[PDB]
């Protein structure tokens, strides 16, 4: 759903607004 827009395809985000891989980036 498009609310905060989101990030690039395959990017999850934290409450702070950090984009990283849908899986574990490196440090999870």
């Amino acid at each position: 759903e498009n609310f905060s827009g989101g990030c690039v395809a395959g990017y999850m985000r934290t409450p702070d607004g950090r984009c990283k891989p849908t899986f574990y980036q490196l440090i999870t």
